[PDB]
């Protein structure tokens, strides 16, 4: 579960940025 | 400008999983 969460929240500033 | 915003930008998977 953990290691999912991090993958994930590595690439939430791509979409941040729109 | 653009260099540098995207030099940052770079990093920002850090602070996400951090």
């Amino acid at each position: 579960a953990g290691a999912l969460a991090q993958a994930a929240a590595a690439a939430a500033p791509l979409a941040a940025q729109x």
